[PDB]
């Protein structure tokens, strides 16, 4: 129905999802001359238990790592929220070359890879399916992946593709804390977005670390040699799956720092 | 430099490697109605050591497992061979779809890849370096791979490409025995030919196993997601490492069955 692929991608999702041409659109190139210093900005604070770690899935133009959202061990508080969040998945998106692979740009500089961590608000809804589509629903942290030295913060993760090169595998996945895939730092950039791929709903505030983490070519390659495809049939690699930065639409980047 | 590519591939080779054009070039198409039974061919006897298996290194076009070679603990003698060969390296060819990645073809049926055994004489030179380029020099199994099930003798191989993922990184590879990936029958065809690229020696004897061995699509996968490039520099897989048949110029491809 929807992928990466001329016939299918970004510039094609509007024929099924309309919103892909709203006001709230993500990802946006952060123009860091005309962020706003917001004062009232509280530092970022996860909180996750390793615990909560629970699957990693084949999902044919990506692959996720889901998280038990039952309750509040493993929370994202602070930024601009007043709720408490809850952790429900991380993923990557990545490009055909190194020289692409961000969905979120900084200054027009386009990086290697992109890691979202994904929560949604149970201070106010109930479920993930009730927060998804609420401006106010889901929080996603941002971290831009710099083609450098090999990470060996994703060792557990890039372990694990081996289990689930083909559509619809899915493998065991515990005693993870995502927060050890995170920068030093958790200055950041807010401003109101959306899903970057289908659904697209303009749920999402954004929280999109101004310091980077590393990836090596061949890590970013080991995204690359999985498969789209079933297993047994021809394989199709998942050479990219980054959406082009949207327009902002008037909306203001407020920095933490 | 050479490769498979249209800049430096099968059809350009001549120019750097004249033999290219030679009379007794590989592969060739194996003909069933044209190949003559020849009584004083012997059943071919393999009996190799696991503790020759020394290591596997990614080459750039392919990737190599390495034997000692310094006695006669690993050989091949027997089909059409007076002399004992000493086992030294054993590797595959694969194309970039499944249909087609053999080298050799059987009735002009193309497989979808090839396991190469390779030894050299023993008997009659002191090392491969002086062996590669006599007639008599160099003894070569080739097995003709059908995709289909996954082929659990590869095991050990494809867990070893993890280690050696760039051009020039080697790894020990120690304990195994490669005559586990030779089919139940060792009944083959043998005709004079050459190394199947550069430098495309006319120093091999074939020996091509009338039974092929499975190999499934994600096994296949595995060998293209080896990177022909050195690490640090952009990925780039490898899909293909087949040569085309070549003219067989009068040459009889002898049968043991
Ligand atoms: O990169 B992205 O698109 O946008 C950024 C955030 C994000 C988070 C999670 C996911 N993962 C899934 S399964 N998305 C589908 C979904 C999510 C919620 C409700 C219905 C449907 C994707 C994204
Ligand atoms: O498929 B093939 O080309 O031709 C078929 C047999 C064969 C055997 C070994 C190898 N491997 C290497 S390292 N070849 C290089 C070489 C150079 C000089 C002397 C020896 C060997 C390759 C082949
Ligand atoms: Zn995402
Ligand atoms: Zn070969």
């Amino acid at each position: 129905d929807w992928g990466y692929d001329d016939k299918n991608g970004p510039e094609q999702w509007s024929k099924l999802y309309p919103i892909a041409n709203g006001n709230n659109q993500s990802p946006v190139d952060i123009k860091t001359s005309e962020t706003k210093h917001d004062t009232s900005l509280k530092p970022i604070s996860v909180s996750y238990n390793p615990a909560t770690a629970k699957e990693i899935i084949n999902v044919g133009h990506s692959f996720h790592v889901n998280f038990e959202d039952n309750d509040n061990r493993s929370v994202l508080k602070g930024g601009p929220f007043s709720d408490s969040y809850r952790l429900f998945q991380f993923h990557f998106h990545w490009g055909s070359t190194n020289e692409h692979g961000s969905e979120h740009t900084v200054d027009g500089v386009k990086y290697s890879a992109e890691l979202h961590v994904a929560h949604w608000n149970s201070a106010k809804y109930s479920s993930l399916a009730e927060a998804a589509s609420k401006a106010d629903g889901l929080a996603v942290i941002g971290v831009l992946m710099k083609v450098g030295e090999a990470n060996p913060k994703l060792q557990k993760v890039l372990d694990a593709l081996q289990a689930i090169k083909t559509k619809g595998k899915r493998a065991p996945f515990t005693n993870f804390d995502p927060s050890t895939l995170l920068p030093s730092s958790l200055d950041f950039w807010t401003y109101p977005g959306s899903l970057t791929h289908p659904p697209l709903y303009e749920s999402v505030t954004w929280i999109i670390c101004k310091e980077s983490i590393s990836v090596s070519s061949e890590q970013l390659a080991q995204f690359r040699s999985l498969l789209s495809n079933v297993e047994g049939d021809n394989a199709v690699p998942m050479q990219h799956n980054n959406r082009p930065t949207q327009p902002l639409k008037g909306r203001t980047v407020r920095a933490s720092f």
